[PDB]
């Protein structure tokens, strides 16, 4: 389950890092 949590963390850093 730890692997899955890290996958969603990166998915949230895509739209959070972009300035659009």
């Amino acid at each position: 389950v730890l692997a899955a949590v890290i996958f969603i963390y990166f998915a949230a850093l895509s739209p959070a890092i972009t300035f659009g």
